[PDB]
Order: structure tokens, then C-alpha cells, then sequence
């Protein structure tokens, strides 16, 4: 007992919509569009801190769990209208998810409790900068 350990409780990254979204709700959708659409996954994005970079118009995506990362990823850019040669970066949990991952892939290991999965977006490879 004298070395009991802390569980050191993951509550994801800061988001305007759990802010604004009562957590109870969320996961009653989350569990619900689950059960209407189980090949895809229900997905938050939004821009992070200090990014400087266009604004997302939508943040709830609803993805069919076979596309990947990557094609997620030349979705949103089309989505903020970004040019070529401009950065974009994906953050789940402050880590950069592969593009070659499918996004159920990402959905299964990462959801957070409300069955969402939480992508952050920057024009920068480190959260935050």
C-alpha cells in the first residue's frame, strides 16, 4: 500500500465542442449514430491554439471507417481551401496520426468516451506552436 500509484486519467486535448456540448449528450449521440452507421465513425475537428490557418466551416464529420487518414486529411484541406504547398497537420492526443491508418483504425484506438474521435488541425507539426 505505502506505493499505491496514481491512474493518470487521459481526458484528451481542449475542445470548443465538449465545451459547448454537454458530455452526457455527446456520448448518447456518439453511441447512437454508432448503432444507425456502423461502418462509419463520428469525428470532431477542429483548429488548434495558435494556428494560423483558414477557419473550418464544420466540425462533425461522419466517415466511412475504411477511408484513411490521408484522404481525411485532402478532405479537410479542401474543406479550409488550403494551397498546395501549405501545411497541415492532424493531432489525436497530441500525436500525428499516420496517413496510412484508416480512420476507423484511428476511431477504435482513440475515441474518447463519448464515442467521438477528436482530431485537432494546425498549420504547424507541433500542437500549440
Amino acid at each position: 500500500s505505502d506505493d499505491d500509484g496514481f491512474v493518470e486519467v487521459d481526458g484528451g486535448m481542449k475542445f470548443v465542442y465538449k465545451e459547448e456540448h454537454p458530455f452526457e449528450k455527446r456520448r448518447s449521440e456518439g453511441e447512437k449514430i454508432r448503432k444507425k452507421y456502423p461502418d462509419r465513425v463520428p469525428v470532431i475537428v477542429e483548429k488548434a491554439p495558435k494556428a494560423r490557418i483558414g477557419d473550418l466551416d464544420k466540425k462533425k464529420y461522419l466517415v466511412p471507417s475504411d477511408l484513411t487518414v490521408g484522404q481525411f486529411y485532402f478532405l479537410i484541406r479542401k474543406r479550409i481551401h488550403l494551397r498546395a504547398e501549405d501545411a497541415l497537420f492532424f493531432f489525436v492526443n497530441n500525436v500525428i496520426p499516420p496517413t496510412s491508418a484508416t480512420m476507423g483504425q484511428l476511431y477504435q484506438e482513440h475515441h474518447e468516451e463519448d464515442f467521438f474521435l477528436y482530431i485537432a488541425y494546425s498549420d504547424e507539426s507541433v500542437y500549440g506552436l
